[PDB]
């Protein structure tokens, strides 16, 4: 029989193996760091491994492995792995294979450890709120610093996403600080606002009345 | 982080999404997917719901790219748009009949495609064999879109729709044993003589209206 159809030629079934295990390591992996988001900082080996096993196979076998059948594997799970990474924002806080992106994201993960070092020896949520206030808003400043930047340096839409475990990090401490110790404190300026508002809410009914009253008059 | 009881939900549902996309890709070739992992189909889709069942807040909707959730729907719509459900039962543990009697027919009538090799004799030999194949493939055509009310015939189990496309592929493509009958004579001159119809008629209708 040829060995094409009924069975898998000798350097097509090595091909496919090999794309196997890179997929099957990279599925692993997006698992175990999805809580909490590791994604973009720890799959980036494997996700490359996964495109460059790719390549090889759709270089002397892509024939026999692409779209031989009317569901293709390995074009649907290679797709979406790269919607993965596309929706995850990966590319940015990675630069060509190199784990930052422009020093910014080991900063920002070095400043986020920093900054949760806090909230952990700070509890015995009163002592955490003051004593290392600012390193939230270093890290908070960071964070916007690269909204800006993301809209500058890449320039893709405003509001694109950063990359996952960058944007994770601080909702996981936005929250941690806003919400479970509550060390946010608007000053909540509200009778100035009353009278501010009434009195320009006030002046309608003034114009109306004087000028129906007015004209009455005479 | 999450606390061990729920790093237990996410790392045993990590494996199984792992070994799953493992063997996905490697019966994909030679398409073996709904008939060598529907179980571990079966493992993962049980494995999301323990999580539904204490850590549905901490996995599922904690951020904004959600993993679990995009992984399970993947391997849903892989699964949905495969057809995997005609190839098992309803109750689906295991095969069904049918699908189990097409497999051993497939290797009955792949058989003789490799024993008549040594394409004359393959013609000959169990060509009835590649035709009750393909009444029978033909019989789960209209069987499938009546047993799931489906309008049209559109797709049965990717592992007995790939098995007839290489049966089909190496019988009437490779092997040309697929002779249609033709007859090139005969269909012209009905074909010339009808079409001159029309010429007659336009013909003779101003002709007669031009004698008198
Ligand atoms: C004199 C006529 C023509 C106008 C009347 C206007 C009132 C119907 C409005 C104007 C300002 C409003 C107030 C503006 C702000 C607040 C605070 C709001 O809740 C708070 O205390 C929020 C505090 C915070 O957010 O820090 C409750 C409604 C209240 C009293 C509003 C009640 C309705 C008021 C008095
Ligand atoms: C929910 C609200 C705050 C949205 C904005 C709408 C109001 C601020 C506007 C809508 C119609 C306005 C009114 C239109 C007409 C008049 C009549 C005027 O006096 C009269 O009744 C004159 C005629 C008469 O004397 O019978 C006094 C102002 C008043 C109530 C206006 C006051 C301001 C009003 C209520
Ligand atoms: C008398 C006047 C008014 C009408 C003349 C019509 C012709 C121009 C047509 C009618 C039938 C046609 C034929 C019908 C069928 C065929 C077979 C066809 O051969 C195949 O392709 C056979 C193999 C296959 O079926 O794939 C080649 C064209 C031919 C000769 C056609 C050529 C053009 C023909 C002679
Ligand atoms: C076969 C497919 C590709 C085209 C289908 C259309 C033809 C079969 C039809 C279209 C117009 C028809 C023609 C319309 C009018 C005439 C004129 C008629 O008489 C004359 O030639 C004299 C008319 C005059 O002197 O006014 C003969 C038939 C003919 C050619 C008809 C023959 C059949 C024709 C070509």
């Amino acid at each position: 029989l040829p060995p094409d159809l009924p069975d898998l030629d000798p350097e097509c079934r090595e091909l496919l193996l090999d794309f196997a295990n890179s997929s099957a390591e990279l599925t692993g992996c997006l698992v175990r760091s999805a809580r909490p988001v590791r994604l973009c900082q720890t799959c980036y080996p494997l996700f490359q491994q996964v495109v460059s096993k790719m390549d090889n196979i759709s270089r002397s076998c892509a024939r026999s492995l692409l779209m031989a059948d009317r569901m293709q594997i390995v074009v649907i799970l290679s797709e979406f792995f790269n919607t993965t990474w596309q929706e995850a924002n990966c590319a940015n806080c990675l630069t060509n294979n190199s784990e930052e992106l422009s020093n910014s994201t080991v900063y920002f993960l070095n400043l986020f450890n920093h900054t949760l070092t806090c909230f952990e020896h700070n509890l015995q949520y009163s002592e955490v709120c003051k004593n290392c206030r600012e390193a939230y808003k270093t890290l908070s400043s960071l964070y916007s610093e690269m909204q800006k930047m993301n809209e500058l340096e890449n320039k893709a839409e405003p509001g694109t996403h950063l990359c996952i475990d960058v944007e994770d990090a601080m909702n996981i401490t936005r929250k941690l600080w806003s919400r479970t110790f509550n060390c946010s404190v608007p000053c909540s300026d509200t009778v100035p606002v009353i009278a501010v508002s009434v009195f320009i809410l006030f002046l309608p009914v003034v114009f109306y009345l004087s000028s129906f009253l007015h004209s009455e008059q005479k």
